[PDB]
């Protein structure tokens, strides 16, 4: 609506375009996403670790979603600190907060479906928030195997897999499974975690796109996956990456993992 004055074009959203804008009325700086019963619900999905949806505006087939604005995203923060790496305390805080945000959405039956560094926003207060939450109901690097294998009614576990991939990237400073096509993505997972079978994943051989012809890769020792992360960390990650969605640790249980024992809330140094 006319009540806004775009300040600059942030980025291309997986649904449309996102602008930094200012409300003439409230005088508040916001994020204007250019694109119903599904978004409305999302307005009541409030939590400190979930980017707030301020308003929804529908007009002439044009849909606008107004969100609180944050200055930087996790992807941009990882590139600018890839030579020095993000300190463990911060990685642990971020992971602990993300799991909090997730534990809340899930407790309410809302999946993100497409978590990735770009949609994780941070501020100078050391807080990180989930962006584009619930909007699903091009990167494939954070997509869970069951999704890739054709499961149509996948669960909250898919978000856990994505966060697990992200957690691994912060530690090593390189994408875990950098797929450039669905088959390449699926095979990259297989080559690290081992081709799944009925032993570790009951039901895998009956899934829509599974094939008795998939190559049989061995599971690589986990200590070569994300070094030099400590045991509490490798233990948590392995559970976030279990093949079977029913076995994959939930957000709630992960917050109880010993890894968060010494969890604090440091602040990164932003250079807005
Ligand atoms: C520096 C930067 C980059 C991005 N973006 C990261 C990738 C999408 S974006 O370019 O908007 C971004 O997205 C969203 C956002 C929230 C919810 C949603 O549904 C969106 O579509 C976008 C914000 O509130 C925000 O403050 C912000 C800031």
């Amino acid at each position: 609506m006319e009540n806004f004055q775009k300040v600059e074009k942030i980025g291309e959203g997986t649904y449309g375009v996102v602008y930094k804008a200012r409300n003439k009325l409230t005088g508040e700086v916001v994020a204007l996403k250019k694109i119903i019963r599904e978004i409305s619900l999302l307005k009541e999905l409030n939590h400190p670790n979930i980017v707030k949806l301020l308003d929804v505006i529908h007009t002439e087939n044009k849909l606008y979603l107004v969100f609180e604005f944050l200055h930087q995203d996790l992807k941009k923060f990882m590139d600018a600190s890839a030579l020095t790496g993000i300190p463990l305390p911060l990685i642990k805080s971020y992971l602990f907060q993300l799991l909090q945000g997730l534990a809340f959405c899930h407790s309410h039956r809302v999946l993100h479906r497409d978590l990735k560094p770009q949609n994780l926003l941070i501020n100078t207060e050391g807080a990180i928030k989930l962006a584009d939450f619930g909007l699903a109901r091009v990167t494939l690097w954070y997509r869970a195997p069951e999704i890739l294998l054709g499961c149509k009614y996948y669960s909250t576990a898919v978000d856990i897999w994505s966060l697990g991939c992200i957690f691994a990237e912060m530690v090593t400073r390189r994408a875990l499974f950098p797929g450039d096509s669905e088959i390449d993505q699926l095979f990259r997972i297989f080559r690290t975690l081992g081709t799944p079978d009925e032993v570790v994943w009951p039901g895998v051989t009956s899934m829509p796109d599974y094939k008795p012809s998939f190559p049989k890769w061995a599971r690589q020792d986990f200590s070569k996956v994300v070094p030099p992360l400590d045991e509490d960390g490798r233990s948590l990650l392995s559970q976030m990456l279990h093949y079977d969605p029913n076995k994959r640790i939930s957000a709630k249980a992960a917050l109880a993992h010993p890894f968060f024992q010494d969890v604090t809330k440091p602040v990164p140094h932003l250079r807005l």
